């Protein structure tokens, strides 16, 4: 059509939630969802943002933040892990109607908890399927025992919005009955489109800008094809009688806004864009979660995912056969990340994390006991290029920083919707971020060394310690290297002294913590600098806070200085969230659905449409 | 027996030559050869030196103390522990020192031209020789192997490309800058490795009965009389199984000869009373002659290995070392080509004070001495349980005339206690500069090969990731062939690497530029990964006593009579060569000397070696 009641820009979890809830609320309400990626009903599935300028913090790297480019948003790109923020995280939006207790009903509204529940903070009549997957791999349980061994208590639920130090069997966004991944679009959008026809889906359309009024009321939206295949660039305009909603994700929305005339005035002046609203905060304060990976070598008897990732024929054939014939309990019906923890440093440990982190701590964490500092978890395999990986089997300690101090930004460089924006990831531009990440490298390491499967550290993919230091990396025992190439000459030739072998596995071993110097710390810092990467949990470019502090949206997610325009995706978060952020994006979407429901005098219909090929 | 004419301690190449030549000289002369290792007429049979517990063919000396020069490492120097000595535990390479090396012994009768007839006397050169420095009616059979692996031709082409000229012979005592197809210690007719014992000793025992051979016996010391004449030798079994140590003694009517190798002989001497007097007095060993040079000035060739990754179409030795595909059963030493190189005056300017001083004093006026050796191993000379999948080649490079010196000293009169040992690796800073230089050169060579498909980052210096000289690992195109449906190839997540640009034959090449911090990265890499080449020499120097010498110009231990050292330990300075040919030569000269000293005539040609047809006796 040319005119609809509500236009929602972007098919992320947020946009999908808004469009779905609203369209299902009233068959009269005509909403349209404009998405720049392909329809997912059935690489190029992500758009890649690169640091425009080399970062001095990352030792001359240009960090790359890829984000989703498909219907369903990030939820269509992986078998995802289930995590929720701590309650203080929302209570700290300091925004009316967004407190923990405010959002709790909604946290429940969107969940289909298929697990046994250790508390009363989950939901069951929601579209989004949450389960533990097929089966738990033994390495994970091993990880849990070692973790318990060093003071990380086992818990049956670490997502009760209150646990900050604990480990668990990590649940996944995968339906337990059918074994299919739970993206937001099929759960919220396609489910509706199959039973109603007032939800218009317009994919492969990159929203260029918002069309405004004389009184700055959102009147419509102009979109251009997703790829720039023509000599001329042509806008399709579609009007919105009631509401325009921007859900193009953290990297996506501030560009729409800035090229609509909403943003920093000085920039728009530089860019020949008529100014609609002066908001220097648009695109600023970019936040993320910083990932480091510690790769360790394990006994060959261990069940890991490596043959699959290398691509052996009979193993890929066997596992695909199994995920085909019995997805109910199939190992491939998992993300092979079956266990992890949220951890916090002890007042004893704090004494060694420096001025910078102690300031950040005293200020941010000290009074909020439910906020974790770090996340860690065990990947039954090596999350790295296997053509640079020695033969054998691995696990990976996947760890990320929960609430980084560093900030980045993204700003358009042209009014043209097809030009790359200026981007600064911001990774490590605040020194107070090295200290906790460093700590994790240590913590996880300890855990790895206490596992029944641990057979060594992968020297190359670990920090570059001074060889003579007690903290050096010890690689595989001769026994395991012998079982890897039994009839192989060369195993164990010391010629070159290319490694230092571990003493073989004596389960009757008592462990003493590795002692680290300042020099060793500097090695870990360099490693962190060299290899830290995004976690794809981008947020905060269109912050929700008072304008005078640099906000862009209302307590009702209305863009300041306009009417009928809302930003409801992850970009609105004023401060970071201690979680994998899909659950957050869904929650922000649900809240947004509520707000727009209120604004339009609408009553949401629940429960939602039956998700396709689902019970 | 309890009495023989000549006792020889150690069955190495030198010791084998002495025993064989003498026993064959006069059938009446009863000689006995005592070896601390096993007999080498093997049953089962480079991969011959790792401590697997299954290594009984080598003894491992470990640095008593950690080396600050080597960033806290204790270097490990393995030596041969078997009859034939080092010549029995590998597929051997043929190399000769340059003539300046011998001329510089400054010992009468050890000049290059003096020894040349001896050099020919031992060679059975079976490749065509386009010069006049080889022998043809000699025992040790030398050839070029069958055919050359393609990567070697590749390497040679690259070498020429950076100015290392091709030569048909690098072992003519005269070249210091050139490359060649490397010839080996293998008989071309029968395809068998020509170790020194089976060539010189076993040939005699098969035809005569006056050469007694005693294996598994560790010569503990020399028995001296009142005028410090060697009367015999005391030896113990080499496996210290017995609860008590009982010495077996055998007397010597004519001569005692010590040939137990560079790490072995100075110990015998020290437990005999010949050595640092303060030391022995500390060890309650009665002093026979104070010779502080004994056990001192240990020299070697320092090896570093550069591993580079190559294309999968390439034929290398790797699948073999991995053992896969029943190829170990189906199946040269796969080091078929290399070079001797010397730095150009322009390059000298970037090598620093220490080495430039060394250059002015040592190399400047002697144009035939190469500074570095390099060669290509068609496979990765490294632990494959630490190597990413795929195929590799490695630049095997060693320093020809190192400045560092180490030492070895007994720690007790007990023959079964490990001695104090210091490899000495890199304790003279003038040793870093050339190796680093070499690291650079080979890399360039490596970058210019048609098979080169990347550098193995892990095993290369730790260059700053952002430096232009950082290493770029395998290109994505090859990594794809390694795992066609592999879900992880080309994942950028982690930035653990920087991939190399894929192969276009029409590419023009520019030398890599290095900084001072990049130079330091390489100094640290060198310090971290430098290893011996098993070319140990010099612990019992041949020079005037007042300079710290131990032996005569005729190899007699100072302060005694009827005692000689005939092995590599007598070399006063290093030799720009793999040292087997050198060890054989020392042996021949010693045999000659002992021949004159006892009024004997060597019988030439030698006893016919087992498993050979009649020797050609002409090109
Ligand atoms: C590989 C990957 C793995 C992830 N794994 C997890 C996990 O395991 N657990 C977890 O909790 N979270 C995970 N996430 C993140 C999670 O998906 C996001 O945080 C969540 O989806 C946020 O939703 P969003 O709506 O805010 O942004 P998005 O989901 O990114 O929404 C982006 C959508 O809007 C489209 N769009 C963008 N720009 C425009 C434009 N100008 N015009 C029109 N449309 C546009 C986008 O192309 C896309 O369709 C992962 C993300 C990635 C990339
Ligand atoms: C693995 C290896 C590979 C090599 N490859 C090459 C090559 O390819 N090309 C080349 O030119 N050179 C090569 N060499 C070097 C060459 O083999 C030696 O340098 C040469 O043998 C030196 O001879 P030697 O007289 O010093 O006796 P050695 O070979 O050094 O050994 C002397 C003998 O004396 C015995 N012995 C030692 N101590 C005692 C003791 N107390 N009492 C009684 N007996 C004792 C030992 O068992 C030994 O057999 C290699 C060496 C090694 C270890």
């Amino acid at each position: 059509p040319e005119e609809v009641d509500v236009i929602v820009c972007g098919g992320g979890p947020a946009g999908s939630v808004v469009a779905g809830r609203l369209a299902y609320a009233d068959p009269n309400l005509k909403v349209m969802l404009i998405e720049g990626g392909a329809n997912n009903r059935d690489n190029d599935k992500a758009t890649f943002y690169v640091d425009t300028m080399k970062s001095s913090h990352l030792r001359g790297r240009q960090s790359i933040v890829p984000c989703a480019n498909i219907l369903g948003g990030g939820s269509s790109i992986n078998s995802q892990m289930y995590t929720r923020a701590s309650a203080s995280d929302w209570d700290d939006f300091k925004m009316e109607g967004w407190t923990a207790n405010d959002l709790l009903p909604l946290m429940k509204r969107l969940e289909n908890y298929q697990k046994p529940a250790n508390n009363d903070t989950h939901g069951y009549d929601g579209p989004i399927a949450i389960s533990n997957g097929g089966q738990i791999l033994p390495v994970a349980q091993d990880f849990l025992r070692a973790s318990h061994a060093i003071g990380i208590p086992y818990s049956d639920d670490i997502q009760d919005l209150k646990t900050s130090h604990g480990a668990e069997i990590w649940a996944k966004y995968i339906n337990r009955h059918t074994g299919r991944r739970s993206d937001a679009a099929t759960a919220y959008v396609h489910s509706v489109m199959d039973v109603q026809s007032n939800l218009y889906l317009r994919c492969n359309a990159r929203v260029s800008r918002v069309l405004f009024d004389g009184n700055n009321k959102a009147v419509g939206v102009a979109y251009v094809p997703s790829r720039n295949r023509a000599s001329n660039i042509v806008e399709t305009v579609v009007k919105a009688r009631k509401m325009v909603v921007l859900s193009s994700g953290t990297l996506g929305t501030p560009q729409i806004l800035e090229r609509s005339g909403v943003g920093n005035a000085e920039l728009l002046k530089k860019l020949d864009i008529p100014v609609v609203s002066d908001l220097p905060g648009v695109g600023e304060e970019y936040q993320d979660h910083y990932t480091t990976l510690s790769i360790y070598r394990v006994s060959n008897e261990t069940e890991t995912l490596d043959e699959f990732l290398r691509g052996d024929k009979d193993t890929q054939r066997e596992l695909f056969a199994e995920w085909e014939t019995s997805p109910n309990k199939a190992r491939l019906s998992s993300n092979a990340i079956d266990a992890g923890f949220k951890i916090r440093p002890t007042e004893e440990e704090l004494k060694e994390m420096g001025p910078e982190f102690n300031e950040l701590w005293d200020r941010y964490f000290k009074d909020k006991p439910d906020k974790p500092v770090m996340f860690g978890s065990i990947v039954a395999g090596a999350y790295a290029d296997h053509t640079l990986l020695p033969p054998g089997k691995y696990v990976t300690m996947f760890q990320y920083l929960e609430y980084p101090a560093s900030r980045g930004k993204i700003h358009i460089k042209s009014a043209n919707p097809y030009v790359d924006p200026f981007f600064d990831s911001g990774f490590m531009n605040n020194k107070a971020d090295f200290a906790p990440i460093r700590w994790s490298y240590k913590v996880t390491r300890e855990v790895a060394r206490r596992m029944d499967a641990f057979r060594g550290e992968l020297a190359s993919h670990h920090p570059h310690f001074h060889p003579n230091s007690p903290a050096a990396t010890r690689d595989i025992d001769i026994k395991t290297a012998k079982e890897i190439y039994p009839n192989g000459l060369t195993v164990g030739i010391h010629m070159g002294t290319w490694h230092r072998p571990s003493e073989p596995f004596d389960p009757s071993k008592v462990h003493e913590d590795i002692k680290y110097t300042k020099e060793d710390d500097q090695a870990i810092d360099d490693w962190i600098a060299d290899h830290v990467e995004t976690t794809w949990h981008s947020l905060g470019t269109c912050a929700m806070k008072p304008r005078e502090q640099g906000g862009v949206v209302d307590a009702r997610l209305n863009v300041y200085g306009t009417e009928n325009l809302k930003c409801v995706d992850l970009s609105i978060c004023p401060d970071n969230l201690g979680t994998h952020t899909y659950s957050s994006a869904l929650l922000v979407g649900e809240k947004g659905a509520d707000l727009i429901a209120e604004d339009l005098g609408l009553k949401l219909r629940l429960p939602h449409a039956q998700v396709p090929h689902a019970p």
